[PDB]
């Protein structure tokens, strides 16, 4: 327990006094020495390179002492554990030696000759010794999976070194055998096998096809979206039986991934290309056999507004016809896909699903298609696509609020619970991690009549659909948005808080990210759970202000917004977006900080404190509200900095007014992209402004937001691997690229209007992982931000000014006083906080980010 809780030197103090009473009787000295080895490894984990060896040669001197002539001689359990321990010690020494330039030979010659038993030659010998010891261990529930996983990750990290042998033949089988019983760590490490297969198509293919059949089926649902997209391309024979039997056993965790993968499909003209076509046809035929999932998706499609759908269509055509002058036989097929459920006034029939508004849309916009069908369908010339925006204006002028009745979708409204029909099985379940029980999963037995529309620049609708469990499950249907990235970041947060719940430092504080289920049934149509009793942070700040204060904030051009705009346009001379380009060089640190402080001194300081004290009615529960708010916000801030998540404006943050916890949404920039592909880069690692500092104003910010961030960062960086492997899987996913990045950017407006072609090479889906590993293994956040600016804002005339303002001044801004790498957790988080609260950075950020509040 002491070793588990990181409370070191207490296990040492007790083991020193327990050493004598361990060799008098057998079957105890082996356990004593193995615990000593585990303690030494754990202590060496959190130490420097020079001291890492000095604390592991001592144990190996003691571990080799008290030799095999004991209970260890033959019970093939102590032997296996000891082999694992020797392998771990040797690999630790090898990693410590190799990480440095091998200039660690400043220790006394005694240790030099002690480690010289078996330059690069000794390193290779140590690696070989570790490999042999691990092989000996694996040659022999719990206690056996450990050796399998140890050898597997050893081989994986050895192979990863070559990216910048017989290991692939080993690791695949050695980890599939472990996963066969139960292994969540290998479950999260599964797509590394896919990367191995892509790297070594000539080996282990038949090995997997023979081995993957033995594994239980339900351990694959958590990664089914990778396999379904995999079988589209080559190497589909690697795993095809598992998909077939999983769509046989559980034909509900496959339908949506299959639909999204089959929306964009590919094949080959060879025998292999001709192969798997019958397979995918058979899978699609055995699925949707009742034709009810497609009916549900079509019914939900009518719920989405048509105005923003046509806006997305206009963006798509104005991008394709412009950037692809030689595009052929694409505009007509997209024209019919758009006609499928939106175009014709005579939709009744195949179109169907009367809405009284889409049919009203089939009453004014209908047959306004001369321009359209009569010309672009025949000559197919681009002509001018900007002569269609007044059409959108015309349909927007009649943007009546729908949803007064559910009769806007007849299938939705009269969805009686019909008898045996291959029932719907409401999306969101099938999370993996255990035996699924589809008989216990809830199913929808009726949709609520009342439907309300939110306000998020897309106007998503809220449905209050019921369930067969006699419960009411609210949901928020999102139309026209690809939710695959949201699913990926939610899985990332799941593994993140799983890591967070595996250390006494963070588990004692009950540190846990709050996640909401996200499930996209198809492209441009997904469901995100609508959490109950939550208030957006911006609304919580606004509504708690006095009426006069709110009026003076939204008007009276002395308020921070208009004053900031006037300051920018006066310092730069431009009244348009992008004036920051010349505004950055237009001021020094002193003028910027003085102006920022003057502008920030307008909004009330204790607005958050007033909001928290206005819904407590007790000095005894207000403290327990503020504490929870601060703790959760700090945790999500450090977690967001671990990834590249940016664009943390007020509307994204939601605070659960019931209990004070904070949640984040709208992960539109999964990895570092808020500081690269924008007119104005976001230089703050996270959000920490005056309303967060003054929430505990009589008590400096280094009190509660500091220890929480330190503990979370230590928990993340002390156990790399699972998190790093998951991020590497996500970045290399082929649905995450600049084919949908620009799509979701044009889904919004104003920020990063997409007109570029050379930058498509500037995506670099290989440096994101390098930067994440650097900032996770210890790196100055200023250095990381400067590197991101260098990558994304190359040959920019203001790039030098950007790096200068993101670096520091050596008189303040502690974030530039430390080595560029090898930082400790406390110093790293201090640099994070200083960058977040630097007035210079906040004073020259995007206006919409609202830096003042």
């Amino acid at each position: 327990s002491a070793r588990k809780q990181n409370n070191f030197s207490l296990a040492m103090k007790l083991l020193k006094e327990l050493h004598k009473e361990s060799k008098t009787r057998d079957d105890w000295l082996v356990s004593w020495v193995q615990s000593y080895c585990r303690l030494s490894h754990c202590r060496s984990r959190s130490q420097g390179c020079s001291e890492q060896v000095l604390t592991v040669l001592k144990t190996v001197s003691l571990l080799d002492e008290n030799n095999v002539s004991s209970y260890l001689s033959k019970n093939i359990l102590a032997f296996r554990d000891q082999n694992i321990l020797l392998g771990t010690t040797y690999r630790i020494i090898a990693n410590a030696l190799s990480s440095e330039p091998a200039c660690l030979a400043e220790i006394e010659e005694d240790k030099a000759r002690r480690i010289l038993e078996l330059s690069e030659k000794v390193i290779a010998g140590l690696y070989q010794r570790a490999f042999q010891h691990l092989s000996e261990a694996v040659q022999a529930a719990a206690g056996v999976i450990d050796a399998y996983m140890t050898l597997a990750d050893f081989c994986d990290q050895q192979l990863r070194k070559e990216e910048e042998q017989a290991y692939p033949a080993l690791v695949v089988e050695k980890m599939l055998k472990a996963l066969k019983l139960n292994s969540n760590e290998a479950r999260l490490k599964f797509p590394r096998l896919l990367q191995i297969i892509e790297r070594y198509p000539e080996e282990t293919l038949s090995l997997m096809t023979k081995e993957i059949s033995s594994v239980p089926c339900w351990q694959f649902i958590s990664w089914i979206s990778h396999m379904v997209a995999l079988l589209d391309k080559d190497q589909a024979v690697a795993v095809q039986h598992s998909v077939e039997e999983i769509t046989d056993n559980y034909p509900q965790a496959i339908v949506y991934p299959f639909i999204i993968s089959s929306e964009s499909y590919s094949f080959k003209d060879t025998s292999t290309g001709h192969k798997n076509k019958e397979f995918v046809a058979r899978i699609k035929s055995k699925l949707d056999q009742g034709g009810v999932i497609q009916d549900f998706i079509n019914a939900l499609d009518q719920l989405s507004n048509p105005e923003l759908l046509f806006k997305d269509w206009s963006n798509d055509v104005r991008a394709e016809l412009a950037k692809t002058p030689v595009n052929k036989k694409n505009i007509e097929k997209m024209y019919e896909r758009m006609y499928a459920a939106l175009g014709d006034p005579k939709a009744p029939g195949l179109g169907a699903f009367r809405r009284k508004f889409i049919q009203t849309f089939g009453k004014e916009f209908d047959k306004h298609f001369g321009k359209g069908g009569s010309k672009l369908l025949r000559m197919k010339l681009s002509d001018f696509n900007d002569i269609t925006n007044m059409l959108l204006l015309k349909m927007n002028k009649d943007s009546k609020p729908p949803g007064n009745l559910k009769e806007c979708s007849p299938w939705m409204s009269d969805f009686k619970v019909e008898f045996l029909r291959n029932e719907l099985e409401i999306p969101g379940q099938y999370d993996g991690r255990g035996k699924p029980l589809p008989e216990y999963h809830v199913r929808i037995a009726g949709f609520d009549e009342r439907v309300t529309v939110m306000a998020s620049l897309r106007r998503p609708k809220r449905i209050i659909i019921r369930g067969h469990d006699e419960r009411e499950h609210p949901f928020l249907v999102k139309g026209g948005e690809d939710l695959r990235q949201d699913q990926r970041v939610e899985q990332l947060f799941q593994v993140m808080n799983g890591i967070l719940a595996q250390d006494s430092a963070c588990s004692q504080r009950a540190l846990q990210l709050r996640t909401y289920s996200v499930v996209p049934m198809t492209s441009r149509l997904g469901l995100i759970e609508w959490l109950e009793n939550t208030v957006t942070l911006k609304d919580l700040l606004l509504n708690t202000m006095s009426q006069e204060e709110k009026a003076a904030y939204l008007s009276d051009p002395r308020a921070p917004p208009c004053e900031y705009k006037d300051w920018l346009t006066k310092m730069s001379g431009k009244h348009d977006v992008g004036a920051y380009m010349l505004m950055y060089k237009g001021a020094n640190r002193t003028e910027t900080v003085t102006s920022f402080r003057k502008r920030e001194s307008k909004v009330p300081a204790d607005l958050l404190k007033r909001a928290f004290v206005r819904m407590s009615t007790s000095p005894e529960a207000f403290l327990a509200l503020r504490s929870h708010f601060a703790s959760s916000h700090a945790l999500i801030c450090i977690s967001h900095w671990i990834l590249g998540i940016g664009d943390r404006h007020l509307n994204n943050f939601m605070v659960a007014m019931e209990t004070g916890g904070v949640i984040g949404i709208d992960f539109g920039h999964a990895f570092g992209s808020a500081t690269q592909f924008l007119p104005v880069p976001e230089l703050m690692p996270f959000r920490l402004t005056r309303q967060f500092i003054n929430l505990m104003l009589p008590m400096k910010e280094t009190g509660l937001m500091y220890s929480i961030m330190v503990h979370a960062l230590r928990a993340f960086r002390s156990d790399p691997g699972l998190l790093t492997n998951t991020m590497d899987v996500f970045v290399k996913e082929p649905s995450f690229d600049w084919k949908n990045f620009e799509q979701k950017m044009l889904k919004k407006g104003g920020s990063w209007i997409q007109e570029i072609n050379v930058a498509e090479k500037n995506w670099y889906p290989r440096q994101k992982i390098c930067y994440a590993k650097r900032k996770l293994a210890g790196a100055n956040p200023a250095v990381i931000t400067c590197d991101e600016l260098l990558l994304g804002h190359e040959k920019a005339p203001a790039f030098r000014d950007y790096v200068a303002v993101a670096r520091g001044s050596k008189d303040h801004n502690i974030r530039a006083q430390e080595p560029e790498s090898g930082l400790s957790e406390e110093t790293q988080v201090k640099c994070l906080m200083d960058q977040a609260t630097d007035p210079n950075i906040l004073g020259r950020t995007w206006e919409g980010w609202e830096p003042w509040m």
